[PDB]
């Protein structure tokens, strides 16, 4: 397994048609997972499954600019399961990141950070065993 937190460089930044695939297994009794597409210290796209936020399971998405979180976008479809293997696919489209989990579309996140070429690393953190993280062009 890859060591978490894991940094996946995205050479030259992201571009439409870039597909990121993450395979892992959620730990038993998991609390949180995060993907952070970063532009330097800024987080262009934070994707954050929370397994127990006031006894609800929710995915929180946001952007961090100059150390300030913005407006949260929340999704109650929650496809992660403690103890179970998952696949996350993040497809960069021209106007949003498009996320599917276990082959089912989950959400889209409109680009707030518009210098896509400067979003040149992906951090993967939280309560998973990380099997692989890679990218390809579709
Ligand atoms: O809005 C999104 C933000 O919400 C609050 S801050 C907040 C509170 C209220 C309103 C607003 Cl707008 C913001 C989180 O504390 C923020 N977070 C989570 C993690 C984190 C770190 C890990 F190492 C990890 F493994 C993991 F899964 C998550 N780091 N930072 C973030 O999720
Ligand atoms: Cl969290």
């Amino acid at each position: 397994p890859l060591i978490v937190p894991y940094n996946l460089p995205l050479p030259g930044g992201v571009v439409p048609r870039m597909l990121i695939t993450i395979l892992g297994t959620v730990k038993p009794n998991a609390n949180r997972i995060a993907l952070d597409f970063q532009r330097g210290n800024d987080v262009a796209f934070h994707f954050n499954p929370r397994f127990n936020e006031n006894n609800r399971r929710v995915i929180v998405c946001n952007t961090k600019l100059d150390n300030n979180w913005g407006r949260e976008e929340r999704q109650s479809v929650f496809p992660f399961e403690s103890g179970k293997p998952f696949k996350i696919q993040v497809l960069v489209e021209p106007d949003h990141f498009k996320v599917a989990v276990n082959d089912a579309h989950l959400l889209q996140y409109n680009h707030r950070v518009k210098k896509l070429n400067e979003i040149s690393k992906l951090g993967i953190s939280g309560d998973i065993d990380l099997t692989s993280a890679s990218y390809t062009m579709i």
